[PDB]
This record gives structure tokens, sequence and C-alpha cells, in this order.
């Protein structure tokens, strides 16, 4: 229901997601974007990646007791973006400092010794673009690695060096 | 014009397409979008869909002797948009009356007794928005079924019924 909709995103319902219980909202236009990797399994198909979105969310909700999967968005290697908390709800990916002043997107998989296909990178940037068009993101926006803000290897050596060559990337 | 690049499209190089020998351009902004199906085998993974787009292009160039894949864009059930002749080049999808004044989008598969998945419909729709934003399509552009402009079943009863419900569909 109620879809138009931008950057070709797989809606929560499409991926058979449990419902959110999160309330805290993000004050848009948002300034930062933090890229992480789930550090979980990778997947390269609509089917496999939906099952992985579930797996990630399930771990976050049933096990860490969170109100919803931690990320605002998840990127699959199938080149599709999966809906997490979204543009409006504050995420849980970067620590109390960074969670309310940024959107966090996560690439499903471990990218330490592996690199994400061009399509996933496309879906990523394309995702950010839609964000500006929406007022959710800030056109002047800045990109940061998960590791650029938290003692963590995330989003992986391989992927980390790519987002640095991104134009909107700041260190 | 309107600089920022739009949406996620799998480029030619990526699905391994033969080089295009087409030269006749379209006059921007285009007023019509004609939707068809390939009535060929469907595909639901980036991997399998790239092959299929190739099979379709192949069949058009090698067997029908066209300058390129007939469609301007192809949609896969993997939820991805496959680049063909693209926005600026007259295609070969709908006859001499319609090929000079329209964009042809084809859904890979036969949608007579199957509907395409939401991710497919979503990609197709997001693409059209991309066209508008770019100025390749009129903001008031009109979507037509292939059967509405030529005598064919394509784009399939199921998919035809769906596009009828689109904001820009005019029989
Ligand atoms: C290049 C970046 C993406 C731009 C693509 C065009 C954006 C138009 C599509 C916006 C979605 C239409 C509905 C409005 C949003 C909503 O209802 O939530």
């Amino acid at each position: 229901e109620d879809p138009p909709a931008c950057g070709s995103i797989v809606p929560r319902r499409e991926w058979r997601a449990l419902a959110s219980e999160c309330r805290e909202r993000l004050t848009r236009p948002v300034r930062y974007v933090v890229v992480s990797h789930t550090a979980g399994s990778h997947c390269d198909t609509p089917a496999s990646c939906a099952q992985q979105a579930q797996n990630v969310q399930s771990y976050h909700v049933r096990n860490l007791g969170w109100c919803d999967v931690g990320y605002n968005f998840l990127i699959g290697e199938d080149g599709l973006v999966y809906e997490g908390r979204g543009w409006n709800i504050k995420g849980a990916h970067a620590g109390p400092t960074w969670n309310p002043i940024s959107i966090g997107i996560s690439f499903m998989g471990n990218y330490m010794n592996r690199v994400p296909p061009p399509r996933a990178l496309r879906a990523a940037q394309n995702l950010l673009a839609c964000g500006v068009a929406l007022g959710a993101l800030r056109s002047n926006y800045e990109v940061k690695g998960h590791r650029d803000v938290q003692p963590t290897l995330s989003p992986g050596d391989r992927l980390y060096e790519i987002i640095q060559t991104w134009s909107h990337y700041r260190a």
C-alpha cells in the first residue's frame, strides 16, 4: 500500500519484515550518511537477500531486543536496496553520537577481502540521490565509513577504500 | 540541462552487449512510452537476466538484422533495468509509426499467464520518472501497451491489465 515510490526500494513488507516499534524520529534534512557492512552473510538474488534482511533484523530484534533492524537501509548484492527504519526514524548503527545526525546504510556481507558488485554500489549512490530529492538527505551531504566513527573494521577494507573515492565522501 | 545522473540502470558493458550500430536519434522530450514483453524466457537474478538481455539483443541483431536490441530498456524480474538503446536513440519495438515518437520498454518474460513481481513493476516505473527528470520524456508522457499500437498480445494479458492502472496510461 501507499507506494509511489523512489530508489526502487524493496518495502519492509516485501521482505517479510517484522514491524517496527521505533518512535524516535530523525530531524531531516540530515547531514551525514554512514556506510557499514552487516558482517553477516552476503546474498546475490532477490530471494536470498530478502532472507538475509530478515536474518539481520531478527538478530537485532529478537536477540539484542531492538525496536527494529538497526539500519535505515540495507544494500543487497542483487543490486536492490532493502527498507530498514527508513528516512524518518533514527537508526542504530553508529553509536549515540552519530545515530541521530546521520542515515546509516549497510551492505549485506563482509567486505574485508571482498568487493560489492557495481550494481550494489549503483543502488547505493542512487539511494542517496533519492534521499536529497526527498528533503530527507541534505544535498551538501557527507559520507563516512562505519570505521570513520566507531572502533570497527566495518565496512571492510575493500569497500572502505571505494567510498573514499566517492565525491561526497569525507574522512 | 538537468545534470545529476538518474536511477540505477545496468549499463550495456555490464550485461555484455554487442556494440550498437544504431544512429537515428529521437527528439527529446519524447511523448510516448510503449510497454511490451519479450514473450521469451524470464529471469530472476542479475546473473540470469544479463544472459537473457543478451539473448534478446543477439536475436535482434544476428537474426532480424537490426542495429541493436530493439528496446530502449528491458526490465528483469530480478528487479533491475537493463540498458538498451537508451534515451536518445530511436528503437525498433512498435512499428514505423511509433518507433520515431516513443520509448520502448520490454519486460523479459511472457506475461500472458504470470504477472511480473513488484520489484519489476517498480523498476519500470522508477525508470520512467528518471526519463522525465532527465528531460528525455515529457512530464506528461503517455504509456501505451504494445497491443494498443500494433496487433499483438504483448505485453501479455496480465501485465497489460496492470499497466492500465498506471497514472500515465491512456488506451
Ligand atoms: C536521480 C535521483 C532519483 C530521482 C528520480 C525521480 C524522483 C521522482 C520519484 C519520487 C517518488 C514519487 C512519490 C513522492 C514520494 C512519496 O510519496 O513518498
